[PDB]
């Protein structure tokens, strides 16, 4: 993934069809890969250029559609119009000491859409699948960065990890309810990292 072709002097920074590769360039841009001849490339994005890059992943069985996520765009809405993404920002959370950590694709009956945003200052998960909110927890406002977030491949339960402390929310996946939650004890140590 790079025959007159050359390697990417962008270093380097969720396709469920497998029909593609999904490359982050370090200047903030995004190569897309049609997947010994090297993957032509597909697409070139460069709005997360000059701006932070929280994470990204693509939309599942939409792959026309990516999800971008960023300290500063927060929530979007991308589609697919060879498809090019064009994207519309649904509401950004930049500021009131807040910041967007990390995003990607949720765990994968009811559409994988909700979207959990990591912020300092609170956190919180947007249950777009009119759009609601799973959950918003205050976090810890120090950071306001050994921090992450994940969920478990059963869709029930999301655990997410900042510094030397956890706390993990189960949810609902066909209902989309959140059905617990739960603030792990901090940690003797920070948690660099399932």
């Amino acid at each position: 993934l790079v025959p007159s072709i050359h390697s990417i002097r962008s270093p380097v920074k969720i396709c469920s069809d497998g029909t593609h590769v999904a490359a982050s360039y370090e200047t903030g841009n995004i190569c897309i890969w049609n997947l010994t001849p090297a993957l032509p490339a597909v697409l070139h994005i460069d709005d997360h250029v000059n701006k932070e890059i929280t994470g990204l992943d693509f939309f599942g069985a939409r792959h026309t559609a990516l999800i971008v996520s960023d300290r500063t765009g927060k929530v979007s809405l991308y589609n697919g119009y060879q498809l090019v993404y064009n994207s519309k920002k649904i509401l950004d959370v930049n500021s009131s000491k807040e910041k967007l950590i990390r995003s990607k694709l949720s765990p994968l009956k009811i559409s994988t859409n909700l979207l959990s945003v990591l912020t300092t200052t609170h956190f919180a998960l947007i249950l777009l699948s009119h759009v609601s909110l799973m959950f918003q927890e205050t976090v810890e406002p120090s950071v306001q960065v050994n921090s992450s977030i994940s969920w478990t491949q059963n869709c029930s339960r999301v655990a997410y990890s900042v510094n030397n402390k956890i706390s993990v929310i189960s949810i609902s996946s066909s209902d989309f309810n959140v059905q617990s939650a739960s603030h792990s004890p901090e940690f003797a140590e920070s948690i660099l990292s399932q």
